[PDB]
Formats: C-alpha cells, sequence, structure tokens
C-alpha cells in the first residue's frame, strides 16, 4: 500500500484541554508495532462515554487526548505477529479486549481481559508504553485503546474484532458499546428467563437496548422509566410495554414499581449512571428472588447504598460491563446476527454528521434530544 | 391425653421488659386453635437474635414476651384441621414457615413463605391475632412465631417440620437457625463450587457452619476472618485453614485478603452482621465472578455501601435467610444428614444447661467466647 510502514498524516478531533471545543487537527499516526493494527476509522458515534472524560470530571483523564471509543473501519495495516487480521479486513475496535488466553478470558465466568488494561488505561501502547499520536513531534493521549476521533488509528489486536465486510459500516460502529452493552445485560448478565417481568430505568440507547433484549427474552412485561416523557413513544417499539415518569409521583419510583407489580419486578436495570435511581432499582426487585442490574456508569467517587435487609430477604445486586460479551468472539456473532436482522442497530442512530460537525454532536449531545449520532470520517 | 383440649400451666422465662433478667413463671397455655400445633419443649438453644430483642435494640421488640426461637419438642396436640403432625411426633418448630401454597413457596426460587409473618412478627396467632400465653389473664407476646423459652409454645403448623423420633432433641434444636443458616448460605445462596476460594468473616457458630459447608462443597482454601483470634484453634476442625485477624493488618482487611488470593475470594461470607464488614466482604470478592453473601443481619437502619463499579467489574452482592432452607421440606432432611453423620450438630454445643440457668446462658452469650447453649426445658 502506500501508508504501510511510514507514519500517516490524517486529521483526527483533538481535546487539548477539557470542557473546551475540540479541534480538528493534522496528526501523524506512527506505524503498527508488535501485535497491533492500525485502522482507518470510515464511521465513529459518541457517547456518554466520550463527554464524561471530555468535561473535566473523569480523574483518569489525560490531555491533550484522541477520545472515542464507537468506530466501524478497515484494517490499513498490522504490526509484527499480527495473525487473526490482515490489512483490508472490516473491524470494530473494542474497547474491552479479549487476549483469549488470561486468567479471564480462560475464566468462563467473565468478559473482564486485563491483557491491555495497564497501556490503555494510560493512554498508550503496551509494546513500548507510548502513544502512536503526536503533533509537532509531541504525544496526544491515546482513550480507551480506541481514539476513534482519529482518521487512523493504532489499537492492540486484542482488542479488534474481525466482522462480515458485508456489514454496513455507518452502522455496525455502534457494536463496539451501547448495543452490545443492553443486550447483554439481558442475556448474559441477568439471563432473564420468559414470562420475566422487567424495569428499565433510562430510556437512551442503552436502556432501549435492555427492552430490546428483555423482548427477545420474552418477558412479558417492559416497564420503561424515564423523568422525560417525550422518550415513551420512541421506546414502544424497542419493546417497552409500559411507562412511569417519576417526576409524576409524590412516593419513591420502587414503591410505585412495587404497588404496579404485586411486590416488584423479577429484574431492574439502571440505565443511566445515578447512584440514587441504582438504589430505587435495587428496592424496586420483588422479595425472594428479584435481580438488579447496574448498566449505568456513575461518576467516580459516587457511593451506592441499601439497607442489608434487602439483599438478606432474595434480591440481588450485579452489574455489567459490556453486556458480558466478549469482543473479538462475540461482537462478530452480533454483526450476523444484525445482517439476518435478528436485531436491531439502525434504529438506535437518530443523526449523521461528518468529523468537521464533532462538536455540533457533542452539543446535540448534551441537550439529550437524540439516541446515537454517527460521523462520517472521510467526508 | 391429660391436657388435649385444655389450658396448659407451664414454666415459661418471660422478658416482661427489655434489659433485664428473665423470671422464669407460670403461665397459662391456651389449647391450639385453627392451623395450629402446641408443642412440649424439650430443649432450647439460645442465639444473638434472642439478646437483640431481649437488650430493647428491636425497634419490633413487644414486653412482655416469650423470647427463643431454636429448640425441638413433641406434639402434645393440634388444633382443627392440621394434618400434617399428629401428638406425639418429634418436631422443630421454625421462625420461618413453609405454607407450601403461597405465591414464595411455589415460585420455587425462594424459601421466604409469608403466610403467617403478619401475625407472627406482632407475637400474635393468624386465627385469632391474639396471643396463646397469659400470666393472671394479661397476654404476653409470642417472639419469632416461637417462644421456645416456654415448656409449652404454640405455633402455626406452617412452621413444623416433623422430624426422625429417634433425632436426640438436645442436639437437632440447633437445626431450626444458626447450623442450616451457615450450610445452607453456601450450599443454596452461593452455590459454592468444588476448588473455590472462600472468605469468611466472623468465625461464630454461624462463621463456623459456613466453614463447614464450604469444605463439603470441596473449597481450596477457606480463609477465616476473626478480630479475637482465640476463635482461629476451633476453627480448623470445621474446615477454616488459614485466618486473618484485622486488628493486624493497618490496610483494610479486603486488600490483606487481596493480596492473599491472586485478586480476591471466589466467594465471601459476612457473618456478624456489622455493615462495614459487609462492604469489606464485598471488595475482597475477585473481578468478574467474586460473589459476597450477607449472612450477618445489621441493626434496623444501618445501611451498606461500596462503589457501583464493584458490581459493573463483575462482583456480586446477595444475602440469605436460614441459609435458602425451606423449613417444612428441608429441616428434616438436615437432621437425616445430621444421623448420617454427613452434617456436624454436636460440635457447636460449648454448654448444656437448665431452663433456671437461662439468665447465666444469656450472660456466657454477652462475652461471646461460647457457641450455642442448650436449655433442658423439663428438669
Ligand atoms: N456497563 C457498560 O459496559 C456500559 C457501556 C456503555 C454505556 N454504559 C452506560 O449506560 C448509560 C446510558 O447510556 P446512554 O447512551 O443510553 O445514555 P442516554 O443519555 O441516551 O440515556 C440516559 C437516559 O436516562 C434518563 N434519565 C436521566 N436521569 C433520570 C432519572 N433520574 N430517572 C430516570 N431516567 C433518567 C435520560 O432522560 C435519558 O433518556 C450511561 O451511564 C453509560 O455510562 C455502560
Ligand atoms: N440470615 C439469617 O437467616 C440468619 C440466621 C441466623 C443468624 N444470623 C446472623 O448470623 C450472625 C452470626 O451469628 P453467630 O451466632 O455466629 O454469632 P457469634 O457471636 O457467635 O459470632 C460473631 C463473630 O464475629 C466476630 N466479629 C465481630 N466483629 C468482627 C469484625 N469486625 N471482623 C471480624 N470478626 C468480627 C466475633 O468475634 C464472633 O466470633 C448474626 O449477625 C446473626 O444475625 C443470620
Ligand atoms: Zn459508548
Ligand atoms: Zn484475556
Ligand atoms: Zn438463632
Ligand atoms: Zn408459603
Amino acid at each position: 500500500s502506500a501508508t504501510q510502514g511510514q507514519v500517516i498524516t490524517c486529521k483526527a478531533a483533538v481535546a487539548w484541554e477539557p470542557n473546551k471545543p475540540l479541534v480538528i487537527e493534522d496528526v501523524q499516526v506512527a506505524p503498527p508495532q508488535a501485535g497491533e493494527v492500525r485502522v482507518k476509522v470510515l464511521y465513529t458515534a459518541l457517547c456518554h462515554t466520550d463527554a464524561y472524560t471530555w468535561s473535566g470530571k473523569d480523574p483518569e483523564g489525560l490531555f491533550p487526548c484522541v477520545l472515542g471509543h464507537e468506530a466501524a473501519g478497515i484494517v490499513e495495516s498490522v504490526g509484527e505477529g499480527v495473525t487473526e487480521v490482515q490489512p483490508g479486513d472490516h473491524v470494530i475496535p473494542c474497547y474491552q479486549a479479549e487476549c483469549r488466553e488470561c486468567k479471564f478470558c480462560k475464566s468462563g465466568k467473565t468478559n473482564l481481559c486485563g491483557k491491555v488494561r495497564a497501556a490503555t488505561g494510560v493512554g498508550v501502547m503496551m509494546n513500548d508504553r507510548k502513544s502512536r499520536f503526536s503533533i509537532n513531534g509531541k504525544p496526544i493521549y491515546h482513550f480507551m485503546g480506541t481514539s476513534t476521533f482519529s482518521q487512523y488509528t493504532v489499537v492492540h489486536d486484542v482488542s479488534v474484532a474481525k466482522i462480515d465486510p458485508v456489514a454496513p459500516l455507518e452502522k455496525v460502529c455502534l457494536l463496539g458499546c451501547g448495543v452490545p452493552t443492553g443486550l447483554g445485560a439481558v442475556w448474559n448478565t441477568a439471563k432473564v428467563e420468559p414470562g420475566s417481568i422487567v424495569a428499565v430505568f433510562g430510556l437512551g440507547t442503552v436502556g432501549l437496548a435492555v427492552a430490546e433484549g428483555a423482548k427477545a427474552a420474552g418477558a412479558s412485561r417492559i416497564i420503561g422509566i424515564d423523568i422525560d416523557s417525550k422518550k415513551f413513544d420512541r421506546a414502544k417499539n424497542f419493546g417497552v410495554t409500559e411507562f412511569i415518569n417519576p417526576k409524576e409521583h409524590e412516593q419513591p419510583i420502587q414503591q410505585v414499581i412495587v404497588d404496579l407489580t404485586d411486590g416488584g419486578v423479577d429484574y431492574s436495570f439502571e440505565c443511566i449512571g445515578n447512584v440514587s435511581v441504582m438504589r430505587s432499582a435495587l428496592e424496586c426487585c420483588h422479595k425472594g428472588w428479584g435481580t438488579s442490574v447496574i448498566v449505568g456508569v456513575a461518576a467516580s467517587g459516587q457511593e451506592i447504598s441499601t439497607r442489608p435487609f434487602q439483599l438478606v430477604t432474595g434480591r440481588v445486586w450485579k452489574g455489567t460491563a459490556f453486556g458480558g460479551f466478549k469482543s473479538r468472539s462475540q461482537v462478530p456473532s452480533l454483526v450476523d446476527k444484525y445482517l439476518k436482522k435478528e436485531i436491531k442497530v439502525d434504529e438506535y442512530i437518530t443523526h449523521n454528521m461528518t468529523l468537521a460537525d464533532i462538536n455540533k454532536a457533542f452539543d446535540l449531545m448534551h441537550d439529550g434530544d437524540c439516541l446515537r449520532v454517527v460521523l462520517d470520517m472521510f467526508v
């Protein structure tokens, strides 16, 4: 190819400082080293995770950085010893790695591979503990091991899911975050049985995928809870059967739910990242067997609380990370399901913009009057 | 019989008011009404649950009352419509009912039958919403639906486990509380797999039964944690393989455990009823799959807390109520395990005294070195 083994110069949205507009820059992208993959990022979506770090409220935040973690693209080059992917392969770079060999991958009880976490957590690559991005010979931090706000990114091979090349890249970029998180919270983490009564707190992309997962599981009732009643109508198509706006009830939300379900739900899913709501989601579960799954990522430092009698009396408290899906092994299977029209993906995208419109997409996300916004990186 | 249909006059340890010595009184015990069983209580054990109410720390505490909830005896008479038990049957009255036909009993996902809780919780019988005990025509409240500190008690038939008549009643009185709670926390709630690594917080009767359950489950390591190192030696016989005294380490106990178990335990069991230790028990669990079971009953109003990242990263928080055992269906099965020498019971009894020694027995329990104290009711 033209770029193989060479430093690439491309466009990237750089966050020089927290809480300031992103700046589209020309960046240098170093070639991939051993166990690395350089990806042409065709489309990137954005989510609250990108905004949390950009805001300056993330203690793990490192500036200047290239944000972004939901993307689909094409392998431009591979580093030494890469064999699962080759140039030209269609891929989804994932924030959750799957080395297949560690304690976690070989456990059979989790998807939390820790192989590259010490490097990705500090915005660098494992091979040399340095970033592959630079502006004027000065490094720019990676983010979540993905950095999808760059036209070309360098990621660890263990994070690269190889997907069907016929799959639309402007759609499947969602399968690296929200959609599998929501579906897997139901299918892998909770393991929702047919006939279950489900409560979904937060009717955004994540809560809507939980609703779709619970509908595929054959839940008898899917109760949708949101503080914005305008989000109720779009929710019906994702499987939500009933709605509650907590602002319309003086009594605690858990009490409303308990009153409507003869003691509480079989499964609840908190899809917001609000510690108060996480307690309510636990407490709205039925005595004896009710299970609350935390999906929402709460701001660092915040605590969840309840009275232990809640768990002594049969309620279970758990959480999910990427819906318990193993990235390399299972993300391709989700793309296959989507192609066979077995799962929805397109319905979670409300807007399509271009890389130059990054700030406008973040403002729209900040308004909260959209679902996923997909950006075309090469307009 | 001599007493069938008649009011019995017998000895009972009465708690007239909180935090005062119990008085051995002559009480009138009314005959059983519909769905009731009058039991000759041959032996009663004492536990922290009797002391919590006695001390006046229980806001649900009603005085004057007949305390006691761990006993074994013989059916003296039955009320109309009672068919599972007959006069002369050997029985264990249980604080947890099993009606076999409610939402909970049928569900197949819990042992928390709610049939008689409304009446037992207020120290009365369901049939007429009054007590069967009186002194000078004045009522004395029941306790836990059991009131085992009386030579004769009246209990709901749904709380009566029928047991093998050869089982020694001075030993099996323990199978109505502590021992099944510990064993079941492992076998039923956690469902501990062979080779697991277990942490047990609190090495009293309950923690020791957890250790025995975990050892029977094939746990590879059983780490016992107690603030009193004198409790370590006796714990080895119960299956505890290693010990930690939190007072001997400046680092939080969960860190000490993580450091000894390559990331944390597979299962932890809190057997104290201390909210701060409950948090440590959750946090000492391994990322991805570690499960913590709350066994200890905390003081009313106390809250448990953690950071939600602990659950999002794969730890599970649950609790147990009577070890998930169904009283009428499974307590006889535990009596059978004891008679097969499959489970220990004798080993948790450090003292045998008489009903007249009740206050001496509570004093011993307050000192907190003893395990179970068994009282001979008819001496
Ligand atoms: N665990 C994981 O692996 C993982 C992965 C991806 C995303 N997430 C988390 O999922 C959450 C949701 O993401 P999203 O993209 O769907 O967000 P979103 O902004 O589209 O949706 C959140 C919804 O919650 C609603 N809401 C806010 N406060 C509320 C309250 N008090 N009660 C009820 N509803 C309320 C909002 O109106 C909105 O509809 C975030 O917290 C994100 O961190 C977790
Ligand atoms: N969930 C149920 O169904 C159920 C049923 C019966 C009993 N229980 C609970 O079991 C608990 C234990 O009962 P028990 O009879 O074994 O009590 P116990 O007094 O015999 O044992 C408690 C132990 O905890 C230890 N301890 C106290 N503080 C400690 C700390 N900070 N760290 C470590 N160890 C500490 C004490 O030294 C003691 O050895 C009680 O809280 C009781 O409510 C629960
Ligand atoms: Zn995302
Ligand atoms: Zn791995
Ligand atoms: Zn007890
Ligand atoms: Zn029942």
